[PDB]
Protein backbone atom coordinates (compact mmCIF):
# COMPACT_ATOMS: atom_id res chain seq x y z
CA UNK A 1 0.00 0.00 0.00
CA UNK A 2 1.97 2.74 -1.30
CA UNK A 3 1.36 6.62 0.01
CA UNK A 4 2.87 9.51 -1.09
CA UNK A 5 5.79 10.90 0.65
CA UNK A 6 5.25 13.91 2.59
CA UNK A 7 9.29 14.81 2.95
CA UNK A 8 12.79 13.15 2.54
CA UNK A 9 12.61 11.49 5.96
CA UNK A 10 9.04 10.06 4.89
CA UNK A 11 10.75 8.69 1.82
CA UNK A 12 13.17 6.94 4.06
CA UNK A 13 11.00 5.32 6.13
CA UNK A 14 8.76 4.07 3.24
CA UNK A 15 11.71 2.52 1.32
CA UNK A 16 12.78 0.74 4.28
CA UNK A 17 9.07 -1.25 4.32
CA UNK A 18 9.53 -1.70 0.65
CA UNK A 19 12.75 -3.51 0.64
CA UNK A 20 12.08 -5.04 4.12
CA UNK A 21 11.70 -8.37 2.52
CA UNK A 22 13.87 -10.02 -0.15
CA UNK A 23 12.77 -8.91 -3.09
CA UNK A 24 12.39 -5.67 -4.90
CA UNK A 25 9.04 -4.68 -6.78
CA UNK A 26 10.61 -1.96 -9.31
CA UNK A 27 7.56 -0.23 -10.39
CA UNK A 28 6.14 0.65 -6.73
CA UNK A 29 9.94 2.14 -5.43
CA UNK A 30 10.09 3.92 -8.53
CA UNK A 31 6.59 5.67 -7.76
CA UNK A 32 7.21 6.23 -4.45
CA UNK A 33 10.26 7.85 -5.35
CA UNK A 34 9.03 9.96 -7.98
CA UNK A 35 6.05 10.67 -6.10
CA UNK A 36 8.32 12.69 -3.53
CA UNK A 37 8.14 16.53 -4.51
CA UNK A 38 11.37 17.88 -4.16
CA UNK A 39 12.05 20.39 -1.16
CA UNK A 40 15.30 22.08 -1.75
CA UNK A 41 15.50 23.21 2.22
CA UNK A 42 15.20 18.99 2.91
CA UNK A 43 18.10 17.76 1.33
CA UNK A 44 20.53 21.05 1.32
CA UNK A 45 22.23 19.27 3.90
CA UNK A 46 23.56 16.69 1.50
CA UNK A 47 24.08 18.91 -1.22
CA UNK A 48 27.47 19.36 -1.59
CA UNK A 49 29.22 20.24 -4.50
CA UNK A 50 32.87 20.25 -6.03
CA UNK A 51 34.28 22.74 -8.61
CA UNK A 52 35.43 20.24 -10.78
CA UNK A 53 33.10 16.96 -10.81
CA UNK A 54 29.96 15.52 -9.62
CA UNK A 55 29.78 14.42 -6.02
CA UNK A 56 28.37 11.82 -4.00
CA UNK A 57 26.73 12.09 -0.69
CA UNK A 58 25.33 8.84 1.06
CA UNK A 59 21.82 10.16 3.01
CA UNK A 60 20.69 7.03 4.35
CA UNK A 61 22.32 3.16 5.12
CA UNK A 62 18.97 1.33 3.87
CA UNK A 63 18.57 -1.98 5.94
CA UNK A 64 21.30 -3.62 4.40
CA UNK A 65 19.20 -4.01 1.42
CA UNK A 66 19.66 -0.70 -0.30
CA UNK A 67 21.78 2.84 0.14
CA UNK A 68 20.30 6.17 -0.63
CA UNK A 69 22.24 8.91 -1.63
CA UNK A 70 22.21 12.42 -3.18
CA UNK A 71 24.73 13.00 -6.12
CA UNK A 72 25.21 17.31 -6.88
CA UNK A 73 26.07 18.61 -10.70
CA UNK A 74 27.96 21.39 -11.47
CA UNK A 75 27.27 23.41 -14.85
CA UNK A 76 28.80 21.08 -17.77
CA UNK A 77 29.73 18.13 -15.33
CA UNK A 78 28.67 14.38 -15.92
CA UNK A 79 29.52 10.59 -15.38
CA UNK A 80 31.41 8.11 -17.65
CA UNK A 81 29.46 5.08 -19.43
CA UNK A 82 29.12 2.88 -16.67
CA UNK A 83 27.33 -0.12 -15.07
CA UNK A 84 25.80 -0.88 -12.01
CA UNK A 85 27.30 -3.97 -10.30
CA UNK A 86 24.25 -6.62 -10.48
CA UNK A 87 21.94 -3.73 -8.53
CA UNK A 88 18.79 -1.96 -9.06
CA UNK A 89 19.47 1.49 -9.96
CA UNK A 90 16.74 4.86 -9.10
CA UNK A 91 17.69 7.99 -10.45
CA UNK A 92 15.54 11.42 -9.45
CA UNK A 93 16.06 14.80 -10.28
CA UNK A 94 15.70 17.19 -6.90
CA UNK A 95 17.42 20.19 -9.02
CA UNK A 96 18.15 21.26 -12.29
CA UNK A 97 18.21 18.58 -15.28
CA UNK A 98 20.52 15.75 -16.42
CA UNK A 99 21.05 13.96 -19.95
CA UNK A 100 21.08 10.39 -19.71
CA UNK A 101 22.80 8.65 -22.29
CA UNK A 102 22.07 4.97 -22.53
CA UNK A 103 24.76 2.45 -24.45
CA UNK A 104 24.37 -1.00 -24.95
CA UNK A 105 26.98 -3.30 -23.64
CA UNK A 106 30.35 -3.73 -25.80
CA UNK A 107 30.21 -6.85 -27.79
CA UNK A 108 34.23 -8.55 -27.70
CA UNK A 109 35.31 -6.41 -30.63
CA UNK A 110 36.70 -2.86 -30.03
CA UNK A 111 34.27 -0.49 -31.39
CA UNK A 112 33.29 3.02 -30.79
CA UNK A 113 30.29 3.06 -28.64
CA UNK A 114 27.50 4.29 -29.91
CA UNK A 115 24.12 5.94 -28.24
CA UNK A 116 21.62 3.27 -28.02
CA UNK A 117 19.37 6.96 -27.05
CA UNK A 118 18.89 10.07 -25.01
CA UNK A 119 16.65 11.48 -22.69
CA UNK A 120 16.52 14.82 -20.45
CA UNK A 121 15.38 14.16 -17.15
CA UNK A 122 13.82 16.62 -15.68
CA UNK A 123 13.04 18.35 -11.81
CA UNK A 124 11.26 15.28 -10.08
CA UNK A 125 10.99 12.62 -12.48
CA UNK A 126 12.69 9.11 -11.35
CA UNK A 127 14.19 6.76 -14.02
CA UNK A 128 15.64 3.51 -13.77
CA UNK A 129 18.15 0.86 -15.09
CA UNK A 130 19.70 -2.06 -13.94
CA UNK A 131 22.41 -4.20 -15.95
CA UNK A 132 20.11 -6.02 -17.95
CA UNK A 133 18.68 -2.84 -19.54
CA UNK A 134 22.40 -1.88 -20.06
CA UNK A 135 24.72 1.35 -19.23
CA UNK A 136 24.18 4.49 -18.93
CA UNK A 137 26.04 8.28 -19.31
CA UNK A 138 24.51 10.87 -17.04
CA UNK A 139 25.62 14.73 -17.58
CA UNK A 140 24.45 17.85 -16.41
CA UNK A 141 25.02 19.91 -20.14
CA UNK A 142 23.69 23.43 -18.57
CA UNK A 143 26.22 26.04 -19.08
CA UNK A 144 24.47 28.20 -16.08
CA UNK A 145 22.26 26.03 -14.00
CA UNK A 146 23.76 23.55 -11.62
CA UNK A 147 21.92 19.71 -11.26
CA UNK A 148 21.08 17.55 -8.03
CA UNK A 149 19.90 13.99 -8.16
CA UNK A 150 18.70 11.49 -5.33
CA UNK A 151 19.80 7.75 -6.34
CA UNK A 152 18.70 4.68 -5.01
CA UNK A 153 20.54 1.21 -5.32
CA UNK A 154 20.10 -2.05 -4.08
CA UNK A 155 21.65 -3.90 -2.92
CA UNK A 156 24.12 -1.75 -2.35
CA UNK A 157 27.71 -1.79 -4.52
CA UNK A 158 30.69 0.45 -4.46
CA UNK A 159 32.57 -0.98 -7.61
CA UNK A 160 31.48 -0.40 -11.22
CA UNK A 161 32.97 -0.42 -14.34
CA UNK A 162 33.38 2.52 -16.72
CA UNK A 163 33.63 2.02 -20.60
CA UNK A 164 35.54 3.85 -23.05
CA UNK A 165 32.89 5.14 -25.74
CA UNK A 166 35.91 4.85 -28.19
CA UNK A 167 36.74 0.95 -28.13
CA UNK A 168 33.85 -0.67 -24.95
CA UNK A 169 37.03 -1.21 -22.97
CA UNK A 170 36.22 -1.56 -19.55
CA UNK A 171 37.95 -0.49 -16.50
CA UNK A 172 36.84 -1.14 -12.85
CA UNK A 173 36.13 2.20 -10.76
CA UNK A 174 35.89 2.31 -6.49
CA UNK A 175 33.34 4.85 -6.24
CA UNK A 176 33.75 7.22 -3.25
CA UNK A 177 31.37 9.33 -0.91
CA UNK A 178 31.88 13.05 -0.91
CA UNK A 179 29.79 13.02 2.50
CA UNK A 180 27.91 10.46 4.46
CA UNK A 181 24.64 11.66 6.57
CA UNK A 182 25.81 15.62 5.74
CA UNK A 183 29.65 14.75 7.03
CA UNK A 184 32.42 15.48 4.50
CA UNK A 185 34.21 12.24 4.46
CA UNK A 186 37.63 13.43 2.70
FE1 LIG B 1 24.67 5.35 -13.09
Amino acid sequence: ELLKPRTLADLIRILHELFAGDEVNVEEVQAVLEAYESNPAEWALYAKFDQYRYTRNLVDQGNGKFNLMILCWGEGHGSSIHDHTDSHCFLKLLQGNLKETLFDWPDKKSNEMIKKSERTLRENQCAYINDSIGLHRVENVSHTEPAVSLHLFSPPFDTCHAFDQRTGHKNKVTMTFHSKFGIRTP
